[PDB]
């Protein structure tokens, strides 16, 4: 039925921004958000 290992369930979810692997799916979102954001600035400040 709806239950029984019978081996393993390697689910490694990899960033399609850069291509990195990981264990959890939602820990790769928060990942993802690395790219998007720090806009490029001219005037370097902080
Ligand atoms: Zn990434």
């Amino acid at each position: 039925g709806s239950s029984g290992s019978s081996g393993t369930g390697e689910r490694h979810y990899e960033c399609s921004e850069c291509g990195k692997a990981f264990a959890r799916k939602s820990t790769l979102i928060m990942h993802q958000r690395i790219h998007t954001g720090e806009k490029p600035s001219g005037p370097s400040s902080g």
